[PDB]
């Protein structure tokens, strides 16, 4: 009973958080095995961020300029390299708390947990999604850079995000763990605007299935629709077009509830056209799109 | 930038989760030092839950009947006692991962994180609040009993909740770590109804302050009100009466934003009377009441 925006337990990631300082700049790093990963803008001053030439700024840095502190102990830096927008600092000690891990580059619409950190110390954990415009709506302040996003499959942590910057609109941009930005963003203090923040339709449908499973059924109607008809409505409301791949992923939720995917689409169509009329679904007064079909199955089954 | 429903990092609590089995019943326990805490209904069968006499059911249980497994290793049970609605199982090994901890009994309106577990294994973490009717709106399935709620002050974990049951309405009831239920609930499979779920006014005001800090300012108006005038409106909308104690706790948010508490009350009054008119505040289409003033200060300052 009940349905909450749930994050993965963060212990495995907390054991990886370190502080990296280079000059006067301090941010977070991720220590896995004998490598510390962090945003390359750790080498920049505030003046440097306007138009940084990272290769040139890195020439003036040596291993001893990167101060890496794990809790209260100093790690010895024996190598450093830049991979895209991340720095990889080779340290002389493998992290004893390194979990089983993978680096994955996620797709827009996919959700993950973020362990927000400051000075190598965790402050909180929350769940969010890679928006279709490749931004994330997080909660990050100055010093949170290097905080990571991840998913967990039993014992394996799949790292998918490293926080780099806030856009002038207060939305967030970052990279995968190979240092490649999600979307078109660059690690420079230049105004970069985000595209249309469309709604992740397959996630809204999954959340409607979670609502039915939990007793919120008022929105179920006597209608059905087709993918093409549904998609005309989706376009009108800045919703992602629904494909047969999305219908397929909703199959287990359709099977569990006995509500055909296209019938749930017709319920969603009426909600788009008519609004909620002052009513709520799973305690929300808007259509939630940051639960994937996998998240709904996981939460509704009790996977650990 | 950004404001999210953030839970505390759960690592310190994950290191305390164990599985307790008694007969055919398995639930979660909390292992701190050489004691494992768990709901006393672990000794019950499904037949026993209709009208259990816990003292009598406990006479037929010995130390060896409580199977406690920490990850994949068995703990030796050398003592057992019942304190209110919890069992305390003395084990022969102190938990090496025991964090600095306290047991606190929270007040309605206070928020905390829950580490939902199944079979001693963490599945997720979410933030919630003790409702004014002493229920919590969680996400718990069969086997989640013994999952705990907590807050963290730097290195000290303050345990405040242990999950025991779901009401027939899908809301949740549990105890503090001394085994005393929050509210009037009893650990028995008898239909128990929850009282009025009123809105935590001081939390809604704190969340309005977080909204102003983050740029969502449309709801600020040219009005002010008094505590008594505000409270007539609060009563009409099933909001908790606001007291001078609540105004005092909002002082730092008032000081940071320059918006007097009673002016924020007048903005809240207009939102109650007029609704949001299809608009959102911090991505929500309703007034959020599960952030305390302390949570807002903490999140907006970056406390680790
Ligand atoms: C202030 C803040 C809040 C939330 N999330 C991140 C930041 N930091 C930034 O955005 C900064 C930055 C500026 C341009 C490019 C890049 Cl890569 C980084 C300005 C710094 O200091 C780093
Ligand atoms: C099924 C579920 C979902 C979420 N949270 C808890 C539960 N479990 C219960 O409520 C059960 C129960 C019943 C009456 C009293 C008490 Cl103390 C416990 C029925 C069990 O099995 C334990």
């Amino acid at each position: 009973s009940g349905f909450r925006k749930m994050a993965f337990p963060s212990g495995k990631v907390e054991g990886c958080m370190v502080q990296v300082t280079c000059g006067t700049t301090t941010l977070n790093g991720l220590w896995l095995d004998d490598v510390v990963y962090c945003p390359r803008h750790v080498i920049c001053t505030s003046e440097d961020m306007l138009n940084p030439n990272y290769e040139d700024l890195l020439i003036r840095k040596s291993n001893h300029n990167f101060l890496v502190q794990a809790g209260n102990v100093q790690l010895r830096v024996i190598g450093h390299s830049m991979q895209n927008c991340v720095l990889k600092l080779k340290v002389d000690t493998a992290n004893p708390k390194t979990p089983k891990y993978k680096f994955v580059r996620i797709q827009p619409g996919q959700t993950f947990s973020v362990l927000a950190c400051y000075n190598g110390s965790p402050s909180g954990v929350y769940q969010c999604a890679m928006r279709p415009n490749f931004t994330i709506k997080g909660s990050f302040l100055n010093g949170s850079c290097g905080s990571v996003g991840f998913n967990i499959d039993y014992d394996c942590v799949s790292f998918c995000y490293m926080h780099h910057m806030e856009l002038p609109t207060g939305v967030h941009a970052g990279t995968d763990l190979e240092g490649n930005f999600y979307g078109p963003f660059v690690d420079r203090q230049t105004a970069q605007a985000a595209g249309t923040d469309t709604t992740i339709t397959v996630n809204v449908l999954a959340w409607l299935y979670a609502a039915v499973i939990n007793g919120d059924r008022w929105f179920l109607n006597r209608f059905t629709t087709t993918l093409n008809d549904f998609n005309l409505v989706a376009m009108k409301y800045n919703y992602e077009p629904l494909t047969q791949d999305h219908v397929d992923i909703l199959g287990p939720l359709s099977a569990q509830t006995g509500i055909a995917v296209l019938d749930m689409c017709a319920s969603l169509k009426e909600l788009l056209q008519n609004g909620m009329n002052g009513r709520t679904i799973l305690g929300s007064a808007l259509l939630e799109d940051e639960f994937t079909p996998f998240d709904v199955v996981r939460q509704c089954s009790g996977v650990t």
